[PDB]
């Protein structure tokens, strides 16, 4: 793992330009910058160490990404650890984050299979994370703001302070009440994703009726009820092929339920998101 | 990727002690080791630093091995080529090849559930292979001996000498190879379909002494369960003990995977998840 002196972060940064901020991360901004004279773009966090919690995620995402190598995860090039800074270096993600490009938005929608590929994708780094390193990783902290697009709109998940061997909306209901650490905790939050994929809806909006304020409630609510079709993506309706449809709803219904023993493996709903592909083809 | 000087491998293989020799062949000779201060226990190949190819294949498994993690590869530790040498080092496979634990050996027979677990294992690291890697990478030489089992049994593969990017080996080529067609994924597909035939039959991919008909495991074995007879060329351990389901789905994944034409063949993450089930239907019957 790399590690960079600050003054390379400050000039690949522009001594941190306000031009050069693309947000916020937990503990500081984010930035664009270009290192290795200008041939690589990247992101760059910069962070807090005077907090507990920031100190213990800058180690963690190192300690996680340092080891791992996967084509759907967001690569951690190096740090910096000097000057009293936690800077963390990632490859640049162009298009930004999942949600952007769903709802709140003035981004242009996105077509079916281009969202269902944008699945797949993300299906495929979390599948990662539970089966190909030497324990199971368990990211605890999916949501459509951790899953990032690179220029090619390949989907890559990010964001593994909070990783063990949360967010409102995407809180597994079964951890509060049994208390276990499982990765099927990640498959209940993936289901949320594929509902916001769907719906393009938040995963939690308090402004709602009762009923409708939980995705992970709404949603499985009106499939069973017939009316899932009424709240799925306008630009979406007419454009889901019924079985494709179906395995999709399925699908994501399966991962939100109640139990984390009932709900599906990752490999399960990754093999069901790309029979869904295929389905939305034939 | 590490790097070890020649003095760390005379160290780790008490100078190439022959009582440490783990296998010999035209690759090289295979050495068990250690590595810092003895709390790292290793596979040391010592190869021919002469040989045009040998020196390919060690850059071709270093370009790879160096960029990859996951749990059912085999991983790289390092490598060492000072003094004129070409040496690898691996982390330990305690219990050697799958196909040593299959036949012609002393070992004990593999239990069905065994068997099973070390395919979907191997399949868990050709789908990486696959979908994991910035590209596609093909392994090109999918067998019995290139699938290593460590002390816990988990399966992971080995010998990326061959691979790009996208022990006899005439059993598991891939004929659509011979009709000069664009080499793809599924040609790793096709050998390990292989695999799976012979992690069920227990007998050799390529057998050059029988009837005509039964030389080539991937023709024999979809010949035999067209004609309803798949059982009667089972391994004799497994004879009862495969639930029917499981049996089922087992040889129809097979059968998918040695298909003629590789674009009729599944992807190894369909072989993978009907690998899975095939285990839940053994489990859930009993
Ligand atoms: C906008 C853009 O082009 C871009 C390009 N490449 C990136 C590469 C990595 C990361 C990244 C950001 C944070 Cl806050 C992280 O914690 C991690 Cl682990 C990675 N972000 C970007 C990135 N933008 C960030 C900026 C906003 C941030 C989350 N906001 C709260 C909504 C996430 C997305
Ligand atoms: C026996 C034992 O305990 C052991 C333990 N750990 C290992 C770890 C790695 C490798 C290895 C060997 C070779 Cl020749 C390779 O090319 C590669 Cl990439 C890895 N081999 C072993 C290993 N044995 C080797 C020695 C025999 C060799 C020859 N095959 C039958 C054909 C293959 C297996």
């Amino acid at each position: 793992c790399r590690h960079f002196s600050f003054a390379e972060i400050k000039a690949a940064t522009k001594n941190f330009d306000e031009s050069r901020v693309l947000g916020v991360g937990g503990f500081g901004k984010v930035y664009r910058g270009e290192i290795d004279g200008g041939t690589t773009k990247v992101a760059i966090k910069r962070g807090n160490p005077m907090s507990e919690q920031g100190v213990h995620e800058f180690q963690t995402e190192i300690e996680m990404l340092s080891k791992l190598r996967h084509r759907h995860l967001v690569s951690l090039i190096g740090y910096c650890e000097e000057n009293c800074e936690m800077i963390l270096v990632y490859d640049y993600m162009a298009h930004g984050t999942m949600r952007e490009h769903l709802y709140k938005t003035q981004n242009p929608s996105l077509p079916w299979k281009q969202r269902l590929e944008i699945c797949i994708g993300a299906a495929r780094g979390l599948h990662y994370l539970h089966t190909g390193a030497k324990h199971t990783i368990i990211h605890r902290d999916v949501k459509t703001t951790n899953i990032l697009l690179d220029e090619k709109w390949v989907a890559k998940v990010s964001d593994f302070g909070l990783s063990k061997t949360g967010s409102f909306g995407y809180l597994d209901p079964e951890y509060f009440r049994r208390q276990q650490l499982t990765e099927k905790s990640d498959v209940y939050s993936f289901g949320v994703v594929l509902f916001e994929a769907l719906c393009a809806r938040p995963a939690l909006n308090p402004t709602l009726a009762k009923e409708q304020v939980s995705l992970a409630e709404w949603a499985p609510y009106c499939y069973k009820k017939g009316m899932l079709d009424q709240i799925v993506d306008p630009y979406l309706k007419g454009k889901i092929t019924p079985e494709c449809f179906k395995k999709f709803a399925e699908t994501a219904m399966k991962c939100v339920l109640d139990q984390g023993i009932e709900r599906p493996s990752m490999g399960d709903v990754l093999w069901n998101l790309e029979f869904a592909l295929q389905l939305q083809e034939s």
